[PDB]
């Protein structure tokens, strides 16, 4: 039935994004956790490592599908057959710049619904920016991540 | 069969309303569109009087039923088999007591998730507040509202 | 000739009101101060004593008539020939409802520009409904207010 | 000895405001609870049970002191030798407005130094308004609340 | 009688921005369209394109003239003689920083009066660099853009 | 008793936060002023003159240390066994920006204890990054700074 999208730049996966999908899946039939390349960004994993890491880590989660893309996401939800689109909403969100994206994706997309979901007060908090940058400066981060993006990030700052 | 509940005072409902409503049933199966009595607001409306009008109001959505409750919300959704609790979302929002609303909720009942739909920017700046305002002073509220709820205004003031 | 309104509820002017007003003069040529009944918010003072009020505080600006109006806002700027709706803005404003507001006040008369002037730091975080608030402690407000309102909250009181 | 005054109308005191409190012991040798009358808000519980309340939940905290007061704010946290002002402060707060209440008690006070401190996640969406709506129906509130509290909102209701 | 200037970086000048241009011309006789150069930001469009493109867009505006400026903003408008300073104000604005830039302003330049107008619904909800994101992602931004401007971005976008 | 860090870049100490400094050492018995390197935001003053800057800027204030650090900050805080962290709430902040930082914070080293006061009404609007962008485009800052930071500015500007 309903085919709905999750897009990000995943760089990493975290709990947050753990908990909205799951939330996710409970909600609509089909999940696609779909994963922008994102170069002007930037990011710290590369966009096969951010798909390894988040099919890892949603791998308990039947009905989730993990796949990068490096169009505008609305060009590939529409491709894709997508009609829901998932943000998460929290605590510390930039609410206008969501409501900005919101807008900007239903004059691009309008079949293609926004749906906002809030994640447990324990990860309304933390962006996943602001991890990177305590365990590149030496604090412990491992509560914010799956075990396995736990020891992903370990390499990563231990070579880099 | 996905089951969604819409609750609010509805007093009374807007097209704001009917836009959210409208997008909720094209996402899940049966809306119910949920009017509570909320006498601490002290309701210009009454409820028999708000669910008539959201009836008529949304005559034509087939899978929405309105209802009314003066029991806990959440404990309506459960009564009422839903596990998709609808909130309007929009960029004047105060969001951060619709994070408070949901928490509370979900705290009462984790099973009913909060989904924040974003109305038309049509609808982007009304309520029922400010409909009330420029209709005690006789102003044109016409675009704002159904033709039914337009009439039991007029005939409220 | 450039005509604006200023309207609001007044209840009482402060000197962030007058900080505002005195800025539209410096912009416009002719600021009608206009002053709501209000009843809804059941003032401190009636409509004829803020009116009073303001027109005192007032008095030394050639260029601001004070008016009071229990109408429409928007008919009310009309019936004045108003085409400025002056509106106060500040760091701590609630400016999402301020949008609501003047998108309201748009669809009711579109000729109506609204415009949003900012006060000066002194006046960044004053209001009527925190003075109020303290001088009904007894606390001294005597900075906040001209000297004419201060002595009618002092006898209100 | 550093003297704190962490004042409120503590309608009733709940799980968060004694987060807050005990925060506030760990940084300051002596905090005194203070609860105003607040007869404007039409509180749910009287003055002396607000206090009778909160008295014994901050029983076993041995540098918190309970008291009432009546008068301006600022002048009894003078009249306590205060020189430190408590106040909450998390992500959904309404920032703004504490901002504009600081800048009042600093005219009053400027010797009375406003410290916004952070309540734990787990009472970081909690309000005594919220509390009170779900009581009113029934809900089930014991986890955010003293079990003395919970017992008074039972009664009350 | 009343000088007043409408400042930005204009990189390129949008719907919204027409918008507030037309009601500033309303209210206020003459209005400096005035467009900063901004290197530091890297403008898609450089100020000479930026400033034709804007004068394409408000030719039918009587009262206004389109004027580059390289200089602080409160320097220009000073030398300009204006007193009027034009700003936007809607849903998505980043309110704060406009009133640390009007408290700036007013500090510099006393005699220059910052106001904030507000755009129609329609404009409510679209920064000009989603806009150009947007664009370079391969989406459609005709509905935000003038015709010239549209022309210009397909044009800059096919040959970057 | 209580020893307090005040941390942030000091880039270049401004009166705002003479005045939280101020606040803060009237109401915790030592306050260290902790200038962090942050080489990414590449900042207009090395250390050492950040250093030298905000040490000239508190002498007169003597429960007051300044003291650059390159490491996080909690573990900075924790070696130097602080238990309050004084953090500036005004007007124009990022207010959940600052919310994320605390919770960061409060996970990193739950014994020390954020603390946020307001600056004095003067100085609650502007930022040191606007102040170094108008001074850097010949706009008059000297209202915003101390004596010292003034000469130096205007020094560093000189050169550049």
């Amino acid at each position: 039935q309903k085919r709905a999208i999750y897009p990000g730049t995943f760089d990493p996966i975290t709990n947050g994004h753990i908990d909205i999908v799951t939330r996710a899946t409970q909600m609509f039939d089909h999940v696609i956790l779909a994963i922008a390349a994102s170069p002007s960004k930037k990011p710290m994993f590369t966009l096969e490592e951010r798909v390894a890491l988040a099919q890892q880590a949603t791998a308990h989660l039947g009905n989730v599908e993990v796949v990068g893309f490096s169009d505008l996401m609305a060009n590939f939800a529409r491709n894709q057959h997508a009609t829901v689109l998932i943000r998460g909403l929290r605590a510390v969100a930039d609410f206008e710049y969501e409501m900005q994206l919101a807008h900007m994706n239903r004059h691009l997309m309008p079949e293609l619904e926004s749906v906002f979901l809030m994640p447990s007060k324990e990860w309304s908090f933390i962006s996943s920016s602001l991890v990177k940058e305590v365990a590149r400066h030496q604090g412990d981060v491992t509560h914010f991540l799956p075990e396995n993006v736990h020891q992903a990030l370990m390499a990563k700052l231990a070579v880099d």
